[PDB]
């Protein structure tokens, strides 16, 4: 097989292609992009078959959360396995690799692929996998095997080939195989060592034994083999470790030491809920200028990670930088994993071979949460509710099983111009003159279609929320979707064109703010609402001084486009729309911005119901957003503008947390140009992430297949 050339070639007896999920622990993308030629069998698979540049892991980048994420399609917070070592309050038990509690079905949530196959009339066998040796939802896989890390790989492969020798009735359709290397060698020496090469050569022979075995069984060109990894590897040193003793006078708390630290109380389960978690982050927030970590609360963490809604995730969490560790006391060598999944060193591998997959194709990077949807499509089975976008991975397959469709709108738009005179002043006034700008808001059929072409190129974001009373408001420079109930816009779409050298930019008009004649005063936001609240003040979603002359910016300064913002948050919001937005408009040759509020007080990752919202503006029914999104959209080819682009798009979304203090960025000593960009970049999320938090599906009028649009939806930009 290793000497053979690139080729369904399935023989009689086998009617459907079998799926094998090969896992090589700690096999980073760096290993495949540098040492691939040293691996004869793996190099023959990357050339003939299909492979990605890298496969994005899930935080924390460890075996048990990632392996179980691949088989379920759920985030660690949803499937329960948030860490290899964790504690449950309600069950009052400790989960550990050495403990017997690993076999307890109460820890394991969701439905893995092997069970999904069994519930749909397909047998599933497994030779090692975190969860396969556990009775998830009562049932066990058809051929499960109790874990033993010291078993030789040749015997593991031999028994898997023996399962394929079984007759059609007893013969399983789905398989999984786990390998400890090149992870064990990564901890022993490091990611750039001779030790990992020997382990990489050892996994190559192990994969070689499977392909050579399948060759004599005439299944090497029939089997849909998927060789992937859980995480990557990063070098560590005893000099590159942050000690907690240098931050606290006395340690009276339990900490999960390593790349993903979690602070918990010792007295459990009584003092768990009453433990002052917000105190620890406050005592760790920018204590040193050369600090190698950042303390975070569960909802304060970047939304893209999806690591908050689970009782096992301790409220106080630590975000350690690249190559650096965190320990409780003074009492390391080689390498480790558990860091941010966005990091280059934590990028896993993905390689596939078979008749279902496209031959000699190098696909773009994707998240492990999507593997479950692909596995279901390969086995011809309906998936269980997972967090992966079904249909996103159709570009990998020659013949896609699931054809995705656009998200159905559950709420119809129904605001209209009648007279330019306002019924109620709403305690707001502009010093400037007669009401001439009020008639400019009133646009004819042609003028509406003009702004629905320039500022709305991919169409209006459809409301996926049930009974959401909303109205569409049109302006010459921006189109917005006002939310009648929350008295603020859900979204605001506007295409900023490519500007000149622009050394001096026009400033925003101060003290000028009028009332909207289209929106009814009962559903309108009053300026007196922010008068009583000293902490929160009126902020505009769409910046007025971004398009046109001094007269044109009068449309934004109205009761509409007004959203509640903190005085400290405005420093991040205004600087981004005055310096950064223009800077990235030059690089992309114009940019389409879709911005709005996010309500996620229950930190589940989904949009909040009116009852779910806990904080409102002082003595008013207008809510306060938890986060604010900014979706920047352009094109892959820089020659075209977002208003008129034929081809593939380029996206840069954000989920900026709406916090009363900039304690996350730490603005002390640093000028706005040194921390605003850094925070936005740290809070970059997928288009699917903004969609789930708002209940607004984007890009529905874009002339491209639903499968191709989902690739942009799942896309996460990495710098
Ligand atoms: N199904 C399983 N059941 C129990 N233990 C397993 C199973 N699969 C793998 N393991 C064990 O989990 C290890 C991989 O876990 P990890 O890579 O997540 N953690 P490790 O390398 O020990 O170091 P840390 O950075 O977490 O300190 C393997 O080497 C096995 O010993
Ligand atoms: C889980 O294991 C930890 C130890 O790893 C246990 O923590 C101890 O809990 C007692 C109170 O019950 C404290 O006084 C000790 O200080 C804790 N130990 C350490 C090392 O800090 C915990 O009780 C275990 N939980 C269960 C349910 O087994
Ligand atoms: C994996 O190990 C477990 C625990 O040793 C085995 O489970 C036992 O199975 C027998 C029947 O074979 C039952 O009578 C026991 O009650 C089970 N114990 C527990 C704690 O579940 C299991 O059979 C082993 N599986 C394999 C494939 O070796
Ligand atoms: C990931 O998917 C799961 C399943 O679709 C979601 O979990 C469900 O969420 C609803 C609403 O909160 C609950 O009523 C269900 O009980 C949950 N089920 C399970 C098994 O957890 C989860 O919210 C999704 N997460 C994201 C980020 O999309
Ligand atoms: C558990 O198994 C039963 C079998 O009847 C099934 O109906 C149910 O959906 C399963 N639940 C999960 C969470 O897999
Ligand atoms: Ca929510
Ligand atoms: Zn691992
Ligand atoms: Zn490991």
């Amino acid at each position: 097989w290793v000497t053979e050339a690139c080729a369904p070639q399935c023989p009689e007896g086998f009617d459907q292609p079998p799926v094998i999920l090969f896992s090589m622990d700690g096999f980073r993308a760096e290993y495949l992009q540098t040492w691939s030629t040293l691996l004869p069998n793996i190099n023959k698979l990357k050339t003939c078959g299909l492979h990605s540049k890298y496969m994005r892991a899930v935080y924390p980048t460890k075996a048990f959360p990632n392996h179980y994420t691949i088989v379920t399609g759920l985030y660690p917070e949803s499937h329960g396995i948030i860490d290899n070592n964790m504690y449950d309050v309600y069950l009052n038990k400790n989960f550990s690799l050495s403990s017997v509690e690993k076999s307890n079905p109460a820890w394991w949530s969701g439905q893995p692929i092997w069970l999904t196959a069994m519930y749909q009339g397909l047998k599933a066998a497994s030779y090692y996998w975190p969860g396969s040796d556990v009775a998830v939802n009562g049932s066990f896989p058809n051929i499960y095997r109790n874990y033993s890390n010291s078993v030789p790989y040749e015997s593991r492969i031999a028994t898997l080939l023996q399962w394929l020798d079984l007759p059609k009735a007893e013969r399983p359709s789905f398989y999984t195989i786990y390998v400890e290397e090149p992870d064990s060698a990564g901890h022993k020496s490091g990611p750039v060592s001779a030790g990992v090469i020997k382990a990489l050569q050892l996994v190559d022979d192990a994969f070689g034994m499977l392909m050579e075995g399948l060759k004599q069984r005439n299944l090497h060109n029939c089997v849909n083999i998927i060789v992937l990894a859980d995480h990557g590897m990063d070098q560590t040193s005893c000099d590159r470790v942050e000690y907690m003793t240098d931050y606290f006078p006395e340690i009276n708390f339990y900490m999960y030491q390593g790349p993903a630290p979690r602070i918990r109380t010792r007295n459990i389960p009584q003092d768990f809920f009453t433990f002052n978690s917000e105190e620890i982050v406050r005592d760790l927030s920018c204590r040193k200028s050369d600090q190698h970590f950042k303390p975070y609360l569960t909802p304060d963490l970047p939304k893209r990670l999806h690591y908050a809604k689970n009782v096992r995730i301790d409220k106080v969490h630590l975000m350690v930088d690249r190559q650096w560790l965190a320990y409780r006391n003074k009492g390391c060598e080689g390498g480790t994993h558990g860091y941010n999944n966005e990091f280059k060193s934590m990028e896993a591998i993905f390689l596939a071979h078979g008749p279902s997959f496209k031959e000699k194709t190098v696909i773009e990077p994707f998240e492990n949460i999507e593997v479950y949807n692909l596995l279901c499509d390969l086995l011809h089975i309906q998936p269980a509710p997972n967090n992966g976008s079904h249909g996103s991975l159709n570009h990998l397959l020659k013949a896609p099983f699931y054809q995705p469709s656009h998200a159905e709108e559950l709420s119809k738009s129904a605001c209209g111009f009648t007279t330019p005179l306002p019924k109620d002043s709403l305690n707001c006034s502009c010093l400037a003159q007669e009401e001439q700008v009020n008639q400019r808001l009133n646009l004819n059929r042609g003028e509406v279609s003009a702004t629905e072409k320039t500022n709305l190129p991919f169409g209006r974001p459809r409301v996926i929320q049930k009974n959401k009373d909303h109205c569409l408001l049109y302006h010459r420079e921006y189109v917005s979707g006002f939310g009648k109930a929350m008295k603020m816009p859900m979204w605001s779409s506007y295409t900023v064109p490519k500007p000149g050298d622009t050394s001096s930019l026009p400033p925003t008009v101060p003290d000028c703010l009028r009332a909207d004649v289209r929106v009814d005063p009962s559903e309108s936001q009053k300026c007196s609402f922010y008068l009583a609240d000293q902490n929160i003040d009126h902020g505009f979603l769409y910046p007025p001084a971004i398009k046109g002359n001094n007269e044109s910016q009068y449309d934004a300064l109205i009761t509409s486009n007004l959203v509640p913002m903190y005085k400290e948050f405005k420093k991040m919001w205004d600087y981004f729309h005055k310096v950064l937005l223009i800077k990235y408009a030059i690089e992309r040759n114009g940019v389409n911005v879709v911005s709005g509020p996010i309500f996620d007080y229950n930190y589940d990752g989904h949009f909040d119901a009116p009852d779910e919202i806990t904080n409102y503006v002082a003595g008013t029914d207008v809510p306060v957003p938890t986060h604010y999104f900014v979706v920047l959209t352009s094109c892959k080819n820089k020659t075209h503008t977002p208003d008129s682009c034929p081809g593939w798009l380029d996206v840069l979304p954000f989920v900026v947390p709406h916090r009363p203090t900039n304690v996350e960025s730490c603005p002390e000593n640093k000028a706005e140009d040194l921390w605003v960009e850094e925070r936005f970049k740290a809070h970059i999320a997928r288009v699917r992430d903004v969609e789930l938090l708002t209940g607004l599906d984007f890009y529905q009028e874009k002339t491209q297949p639903v499968s191709e649009i989902l690739q942009l939806k799942t896309y996460l930009p990495t710098f």
